[PDB]
């Protein structure tokens, strides 16, 4: 579980020290320093004569707009921090404002430590300020190579959503919340807001979000800092904060009055968080306001006002660069002297180029430093979750009646297992879901623990597995699962989410960013300890979507994810359950990984068991296997056809449609596939099917029918270079379906038991088989019929029962 | 264009010191000494014995009323300026206080300049006080012979206008209009309070209007003092100002309580116009509500309050001359013996006749003195157009058709 540590919720009982704010101005201007040396300077650092155009580098790179805002806040939290011994976390939303970050790793001495070339000196601040967004250097935003980063933000609006679930089960955390005021525009953000009805303060830590109310996103004003001030105080009140608003830097207020002004801001916000925290020792019932701060500051704050007749500072002009070509002009070249100047980097620095001691003698020490809290290196954290024993979840009747027996809901086993991994890992798993929990049948957890609930109770008639603390969390939306989930993961500990099939789309941006997060931890960072991985269960989908219909129909979450398999990152699963033991299988190979999104495509419906659980874990330790008690043919020669399946509806239709084949005496074999990266090239992949072990599988020349549950081109794809590949046939989803019953789902995408039994007869001998082609073709037409006719599908469809069953 | 002159529109971040009041208050009284003997001395200034009634001019002209109360303002004005570096214009509404005007460039050190024979002791002590509204000397009025006016304010109701248009392209200057409060009744003044509707606070500076309220006019009581104090404040909200009132004289206050409260209301004022400055270098769209300063202090403030039972102090018989004719009776030769000596003279000047260093060191320095301010002489400041080519605008179809072409509309050429 989390780890608690330093002094949490402590008051300061004094005002702030004129000496730490003394600090904390010097830390602002060399963080301001050091973020406009590491966008304009290649070499030179401190400007030694001669300083010329040739230390500026050739391109700019980087945001200063952002930046002097974000470099105030984190000296005020870093003094803040030291003073109160407070457990600290920074979601850095406009995470473009990269040298902040970067800066401030460099300033509490994490940088050097982490990354021993760059050290404090003048060659190692030559090296610091190249290095920033340059080639063979590091990148422009608050990347996860930066010491106290869990939350990159370059795609904006899960600021909120990060820091929500980072606290969850960790009441000792702090995190200050910095908002974006055009990031508060994203629909991601607007939603985050009502999080604070998700959390409880007893159970959990504290948010406390910082509107970055800079006025301007990248070329435009922002909506939040141009209503009226009245409007922008109702709202935030309106969604359960009191608001604290901060005004500086539009008039010439000395920089030492400001300081002081938001010290004394800040400790009566850290009060009234005390005070929150101290009442939920003994009341956690009523839901406080929590406080928010309303940071509002001229863009590019200290850039010069002015440049070429364009107003600079509190512009959105400002937000890239404010000066555009340092390398170019005499004039320019001056322009930003003067400004590198302001800061007064004499005072800053010694002979030596090392930042002087007087400027961070108010920093944070040890695992209380940003860059070196725990929290923000989550893997440290994490330990294996107990996990129960498997074979207490196994579904038995396999192995007493038959291959192919029953009429379970797969995920219901799932359930149940999840259920005592919860009650194994108290504080430690939780599950996400956007009200989709009790329809994905996972409501077995509401025996051991509740759904987390802070907003307003009414009756036990409607309101039951509900508590203001629990460990399932439900919110109608996606992004805000992924990004609680997201968090709780980064922050150390373990879940799962699920979702219907065809919404996961909504977050697939955000998954694109995990992605992207995982791909460069694993290639470039060790620092940065494994974490969990991002468990999602893909439940209702397009195939038993024919209550929702055509527009619920979207299996496209594997297309997605197959574009973030490269390089042998291996940061993706790609899972297909084909009945309970399967899946049995998959998840807990899922909840012992780490450092992954794992897409776990299960059905909710009532379907057939298939395989015992020691086939299941055989065949998804391969990925792909051979069902050798279904094929009739006894080696590969004699096979005159593959049936093969990814997913529980195709293996459905392909062994009802291998019972047919077998009624006629052709000799096949059947294949299923659980896992679709083991289709993937054996050069790309080396956790994928050898070549050898492919061809032994589906075969070196037969004609492979392959029912797939998504998109048929996934597939097709993959398999572009694998031996026998222009004799697979892959039917898939094809985008046909309505509000139907299952069998015409299957019909009209051409994955039915008597499509795919025609479909192997025409691979075999599409002549001396025609007649039996014409009859199967004609009772599709048939059974479509009955259907419309009756109400209910055809009873050759519903009451079929593999033959294996006894 | 307008030249950026001085520090504009900063706070000052402190209480005024009271050594900078001691200042101002030997400003107001050596001023005050030195309008009396512009009005009434053809010699001795100092009133050196024998100080008799051949040294009193045999002609009474010009205005006591009205110049107490602007030497005041004048002299917390000039602490705001050396105190601010505030690059400042005054507007002299009642201009018929030609005494203050004069008083105030002679104090600053911009008349000897300007005039190298009135010199700054007791000779040229005593030439300035002969001059004044003397045949052969200098006007009664607040004329364009004294260094720092650009209003002779003769004729009354232009001071406005005049103080808006001068900050128009000048987002520097702070112009101190001084408005009469029967100069308020007029036409011309009485739309003038509008002209904010017609500024911008980034573009332009700032006009702080400044209403005499002394209560009274040449024989009449004043509108807009004989109203209720709600109603005059409503009046002034609803032209787009916020209106601050200083009230003093009517009592017993001693001089120094006064000054410490006018300098404090002043800042209090000053820090409201920076605040206006400050947001309009972000947000010039919405207009402020600019300050104004409602001045309320008895007319003819420290002339003796009754002359031969007479009212004087705090009437329209203050307007003028108080007492009438100090040459003909040497009972109001004594009157004005006592007037003159309530000032201590004896304190301000020296041996030599010059004012003593610490009744001005407080004073501005330089061009930001109001006689020296070049937006008060304004042809410094003034180049040539640069003008277009003329021959681009010419009608050129006389040359064509003959002499008496077209239906041209010919101010639309100069347009
Ligand atoms: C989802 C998304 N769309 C567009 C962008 C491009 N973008 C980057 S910065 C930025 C402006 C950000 O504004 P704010 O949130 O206002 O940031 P800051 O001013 O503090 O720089 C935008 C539009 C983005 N990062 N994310
Ligand atoms: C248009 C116009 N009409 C008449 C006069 C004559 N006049 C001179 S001073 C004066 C009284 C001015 O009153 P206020 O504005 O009240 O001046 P202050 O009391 O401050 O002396 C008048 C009526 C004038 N100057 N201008
Ligand atoms: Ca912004
Ligand atoms: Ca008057």
């Amino acid at each position: 579980t989390s780890p608690v540590i330093g002094t949490p919720w402590k008051k300061l009982n004094a005002p702030v020290s004129e000496e730490a704010l003394e600090g904390v101005d010097k830390y602002w201007r060399v963080a301001n320093y050091l973020s406009i040396g590491q966008i304009y300077l290649r070499s030179n650092p401190l400007m030694k004569e001669p300083f010329t155009r040739e230390d500026v580098k050739h391109r700019l790179v980087g945001h200063w707009g952002t930046t002097p805002g974000l470099n105030f806040l984190i000296g005020h939290i870093n003094r803040f921090i030291a003073d109160h011994g407070q457990n600290t976390v920074i979601i850095m939303g406009p995470g473009h404002g990269g040298p902040a970050g970067t800066s401030q790793s460099y300033l509490d001495g994490t940088y050097t430590e982490t990354f021993p070339k760059i050290t404090k000196d003048e060659a190692g601040l030559q090296k610091f300020f190249r290095q920033f967004s340059y080639p063979g250097g590091i990148p422009s935003h608050f990347a996860p190579e930066t010491p106290g980063s869990i939350h990159e933000g370059g795609e904006l609006g899960y600021a909120l959503s990060h820091a929500y679930g980072a606290i969850m089960d960790n009441p000792s955390l702090f995190v200050p919340a910095i908002v974006g005021d055009g990031e508060a525009e994203t629909g991601p953000l607007a939603t985050g807001w009502q999080s604070n009805k998700l959390v409880n303060p007893r159970t959990d830590g504290i948010v406390l979000p910082i509107l970055h109310l800079n006025g301007y996103k990248i070329a435009n004003p922002t909506i939040l800092s141009r209503i009226s001030d009245e409007e922008l105080h109702e709202f935030f009140h309106g969604m359960g904060y009191e608001p604290y608003e901060f005004v500086a830097g539009f008039d010439d207020e000395d920089h030492m009055s400001i300081h002081r002004r938001f010290a004394e801001l800040w400790e009566t916000i850290w009060d009234e968080i005390c005070d929150i925290k101290a009442t939920a020792q003994t009341d956690n019932v009523h839901r406080p306001f929590y406080p928010m701060l309303i940071f509002r500051t001229p863009k590019g704050w200290t850039c010069p006002k002015y440049i070429d007749g364009k107003k600079t500072e509190g512009s959105w002009r400002s937000h890239q660069v404010p000066l555009a070509s340092a390398r170019d002009t005499e004039a320019h070249f001056e322009v930003l002297k003067n400004w590198l100047e302001s800061y007064k980097p004499e005072e800053l620095f010694d002979a030596n180029g090392a930042v002087k001691d007087d400027v961070l003698a108010f920093m944070p020490k040890g695992e209380l430093r940003i860059g070196a809290n725990p929290n923000a290196n989550g893997g440290v954290i994490r330990n294996d979750l107990k996990l129960p024993n498997l074979e207490d979840y196994e579904v038995k009747e396999v192995a007493e009646y038959g291959h192919g027996w029953g009429q379970l809901e797969a995920t219901r086993t799932l359930g149940a297992y999840t259920r005592d991994i919860i009650k194994n890992n108290p504080r430690d798993f939780r599950i996400f879901g956007p009200d989709e929990t009790a329809s994905n049948r996972l409501q077995a957890s509401y025996e051991v623990t509740n759904k987390q609930w802070d907003a307003g109770y009414i009756s036990d008639e409607v309101d039951e597995h509900m508590h203001v603390s629990g460990q399932v969390v439900e919110q109608l939306s996606e992004h805000q699962m992924e990004g609680f989930l997201e968090a709780y993961l980064l922050t150390g500990r373990h879940g799962i989410w699920s979702s219907y099939e065809s919404f996961v789309h909504v977050i697939d941006s955000m998954l694109n960013q995990h992605a992207k997060w995982l791909e460069a931890t694993v290639r470039e960072i060790p620092w940065r300890k494994p974490i969990a991985s991002m468990n999602l269960l893909v439940s209702s989908h397009v195939w038993r979507q024919d209550h929702n219909g055509f527009s619920h129909q979207d299996p496209g979450v594997t297309s997605v994810l197959l574009n973030k398999c490269f390089h042998n990152d291996h940061v993706i699963g790609i899972y297909f359950a084909t009945d309970a033991n399967m899946l049995l299988a998959i998840a807990e190979k899922c909840y012992k990984s780490t450092n992954k999104i794992n897409a776990i495509i299960a059905g909710k419906q009532p379907a057939a068991t298939w395989l015992t659980l020691d086939e299941a874990r055989a065949e998804l330790e391969k990925g792909a296997a051979a069902w050798d008690w279904a094929s009739t043919a006894k080696n590969n020669d004699e096979a005159e056809v593959v049936l093969a399946a990814a997913g529980d509806v195709p293996t459905q239709e392909i062994m009802a449609a291998s019972d047919k084949l077998k009624e006629l005496g052709v000799k096949f074999k059947v294949v299923n596939v659980a896992d679709l990266l083991s289709l993937q090239s054996a050069k790309e992949n080396d956790e994928a099917l050898t070549d050898e072990e492919f061809a032994d599988i589906f075969t070196a020349d037969k004609p492979v029918l392959f029912a797939y549950h998504s998109y048929a081109h996934d597939v097709r794809g993959l398999i572009y270079d694998r031996p026998n590949h222009d004799n697979f046939n892959v039917h898939g989803y094809e985008e046909e379906g309505s509000t139907t019953t299952p069998y015409d789902m299957v019909r009209v995408n051409r994955i039915d038991r008597y499509e795919l039994t025609a479909e192997a007869l025409r691979m075999i001998d599409a002549d001396k088989y025609a007649d039996k082609i014409d009859e199967l073709e004609k009772f599709r037409d048939e059974a479509f019929q009955f259907a419309v006719d009756n109400g209910y599908d055809h009873p050759d469809y519903t009451d079929w029962v593999y033959s294996g069953v006894n």
